[PDB]
């Protein structure tokens, strides 16, 4: 299942005065098969901020609870930066997220509330499908779209995400699946009244109707 999910390594690199990332992995299928995905993200602070060198964010993301039709979902994430081997952010911080989405022309809206310890690599979120539920596609494609402020960075790696506040940062992501499925995500992260505000736009297209995403045959992300 989706408890105690394997570590996923997001490979961060400074480029063109932005922080970019690449992940080459996939979704485990219920029949033990493999569904390959490449994720490319650009993170850019709303103001000039000190960029780190290239480094790795190790991510453990779990679905820890859900109701019968995944219209209510609880996610847990533990993330910490590490080196490659070759005051306004408090110890406790809440977030709110609003996602407007379409996958293969199915429109949906998700509202969520999260909290965590941004220096101690821990966050949880409760997500509610407020429109277009239950979703006629795998939850797994949404899980990574719901929080870069909650990554524990070592002393010697500048924390690009925490340094960007209170103004915050934007990110743009493409997920390319091996079967022509593609997701484009635009996100705005801000800080208002001591709470992180996440606004997410998501467009997924070209998913095979009989594929693992539209048929909900996925069983979480692979290492």
């Amino acid at each position: 299942g989706r408890l105690g999910s394997p570590v996923v390594s997001e490979r961060m690199y400074p480029e063109d005065g932005a922080l970019k990332s690449e992940i080459k992995y996939g979704l485990r299928l219920k029949d033990g098969g493999h569904y390959a995905a490449e994720v490319k993200t650009t993170y850019k602070a709303k103001k000039p901020v000190q960029l780190p060198g290239a480094y790795i964010v190790d991510i453990k993301l779990d679905i820890v609870s859900h109701n019968e039709d995944y219209t209510i979902v609880e996610q847990c994430e533990r993330a910490e930066g590490r080196h490659s081997t070759g005051a306004i952010i408090k110890e406790f911080m809440r977030f709110k997220v609003h996602m407007e989405g379409s996958v293969n022309g199915h429109k949906f809206e998700i509202e969520g509330e999260g909290e965590g310890r941004p220096y101690e690599a821990f966050q949880t979120a409760k997500l509610k499908v407020t429109k277009g539920g239950p979703l006629p596609f795998a939850w797994d494609i949404l899980s990574p779209q719901f929080s870069k402020a909650y990554i524990k960075h070592p002393a010697d790696i500048p924390d690009y995400f925490k340094l960007s506040f209170p103004e915050g940062f934007r990110w743009e992501r493409v997920v390319n699946f091996e079967d022509g499925g593609i997701i484009h995500v635009n996100q705005d992260s801000s800080l208002q009244d001591g709470v992180f505000i996440y606004k997410v736009k998501l467009r997924g297209t070209n998913f095979p109707p009989d594929g693992p995403v539209m048929q909900k045959k996925t069983m979480g992300w692979e290492a």
